[PDB]
């Protein structure tokens, strides 16, 4: 491949990245900001302010890389720091966990790393045998409550009781506690929205108009203190609920503390903020897959149950093709964290379709995921969400192209890598999630709105077995 020039430019000092904020939030929106340079600058690796910028990220130039051949180096360990870039350009502030830098921050090469995260995978396997019983106790509760909404109102809010859903399954499959039982009661969603919030607010959209959101949420860093007694209210929590992990926590050698903080920001952020984007963000991509896909979900669903004697297990699963696949396609076509960074730790060609680029050591590299897994040039069909994309032996092929989990979906997150602890659990509970749905249903219609995070999605019917 000839060695190209990195194209486009960071403007002039303050405005320059204004501008370019400005865009991403208000006029072109993330998918376009990125498309429309593209274009202009006819390569899928440039030169971009990203925000926050202002006072809240000392250095907000990146280069951008958009498509699914160059996007890998991401991954690459040995080419990338993971230092305090969970993020991005900027970190938030230690205050707001416990004083700690969380495991998500650490880079590979910090013994705490491979602690924390083997603490991870031990909560992911001890909660094996609760997974089930619990999402089916938990999510039959949650449809009992849509059915309900949409009786008395002729639309039911997904969202605004799928939170509490999940938090609750959470609480019971990981920990073996229900919320009701503690001095959170119903409270979690709330306390965890607003800390993420405190976490995140440079990186989103409320809303608002820019007058009042620019100097509000873009401009400066929300102060700690404001959610401290919040996260205070969910730490004792964790700390009172999660015996059984912290025996573990300390053959590992990791302080109970230390350990608490970070079955914190793991139950919390990572998992149920996850399922807060990935959840709706299903409903709605299966939702506009339309009724034929809904009634071949029910009967691969029904019949596989069906031939498992009842019984839902890990192999019935596998079973079920189409489920399996829709599930993959949710995670290709919408990528639940659209944002990976990495900091070039030596010099370093990158090589895209057309064209290799150079980068030098402490560059600041970002991909924009979206737009690798929708790469025309590794998909074919590649905007258009297609149920049956990952079905058979071809197909299955194609998994080392989806990256939800900051790697490929072919690969194993471990102590050695920064892809997503819990991998395997997040394609398993977005299964059971599907499974529940048409086990109940033959079809649903929806109605869809813009959310901060993920997507706002009532359903408008609910047609039952
Ligand atoms: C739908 C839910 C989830 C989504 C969308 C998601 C997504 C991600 C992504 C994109 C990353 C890479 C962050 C980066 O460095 O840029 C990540 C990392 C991580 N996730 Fe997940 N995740 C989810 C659920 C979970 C669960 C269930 C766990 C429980 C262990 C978990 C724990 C972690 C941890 C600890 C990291 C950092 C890994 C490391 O430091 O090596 N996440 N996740
Ligand atoms: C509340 C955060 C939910 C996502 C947790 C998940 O485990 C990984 C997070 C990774 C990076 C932190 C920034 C998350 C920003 C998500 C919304 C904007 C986007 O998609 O880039
Ligand atoms: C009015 C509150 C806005 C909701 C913020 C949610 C961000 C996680
Ligand atoms: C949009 C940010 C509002 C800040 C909330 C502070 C109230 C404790």
């Amino acid at each position: 491949l000839p060695i190209r020039n990195i194209p486009g430019n960071y403007g002039l000092p303050i405005v320059g990245p204004i501008k370019d904020r400005w865009d991403y939030f208000y006029d072109q929106g993330a998918e376009e900001f990125f498309k429309s340079r593209i274009r202009k600058y006819n390569s899928t690796v440039y030169r971009v302010n990203m925000p926050p910028g202002a006072f809240i990220a000392e250095n907000p130039q990146v280069v951008a890389l958009l498509d699914g051949k160059s996007f890998p180096v991401l991954f690459d360990v040995d080419k990338v720091e993971k230092k305090d870039l969970l993020t991005g350009t900027y970190m938030p502030s230690t205050e707001l966990t416990g004083g700690y830098r969380i495991l998500s921050y650490l880079d590979p090469s910090e013994p705490k790393h491979e602690k924390l995260k083997n603490l991870l995978f031990f909560l992911l396997k001890s909660s094996r045998n609760r997974i089930f019983p619990e999402f089916q106790a938990t999510y039959s509760e949650l449809f009992d409550s849509l059915e309900k909404e949409l009786s008395l109102k002729g639309k039911a809010d997904f969202g605004g009781s799928s939170d509490g859903t999940a938090f609750n399954f959470l609480a019971r499959a990981f920990y073996g506690t229900n919320p009701a039982d503690t001095k959170l009661k119903a409270d979690a969603p709330g306390l965890i929205t607003k800390w993420v919030l405190f976490n995140l607010h440079p990186l989103l959209s409320i809303g608002l108009p820019r007058v009042i959101e620019e100097p509000l949420i873009h401009t400066f860093s929300l102060p700690p203190a404001l959610v401290k007694s919040d996260y205070q209210r969910l730490y004792e929590f964790f700390l009172e609920s999660a015996g059984e992990i912290l025996v573990e926590a300390d053959k590992l050698g990791i302080s109970r503390e230390e350990a608490t903080h970070n079955l914190l920001f793991a139950t919390c952020f990572n998992t149920w903020g996850g399922m807060k984007i990935l959840f709706p963000n299903m409903v709605k991509r299966i939702g506009r897959a339309g009724h034929q896909v809904h009634n071949r979900l029910a009967e691969e669903i029904r019949s596989v149950i069906k031939s498992n004697g009842g019984e839902l297990t890990m192999g019935a699963i596998e079973k079920m093709e189409l489920t399996k696949s829709v599930v993959y396609e949710c995670l290709r076509f919408e990528p639940p964290v659209t944002a990976q960074y990495g900091r070039a730790k030596k010099d370093l060609v990158i090589e895209s379709h057309d064209a290799a680029f150079k980068v030098k050591a402490g560059e600041m590299l970002y991909g924009y995921q979206p737009l690798a897994t929708r790469d025309p040039k590794i998909f074919d069909r590649a905007d258009e969400f297609v149920p049956e994309r990952f079905v058979g032996e071809e197909g299955e092929k194609l998994l080392r192209h989806v990256l939800w989990s900051n790697g490929p979906e072919t690969e194993t997150p471990t102590v050695g890598n920064k892809q997503c602890a819990g991998k395997d659990f997040v394609v398993l509970v977005a299964r059971l999630f599907v499974i529940e749905i048409f086990r109940r249903y033959d079809s649903f219609d929806i109605e869809v709105g813009t959310s901060p995070l993920g997507s706002s999605v009532n359903f408008s019917s609910l047609r039952k077995a």
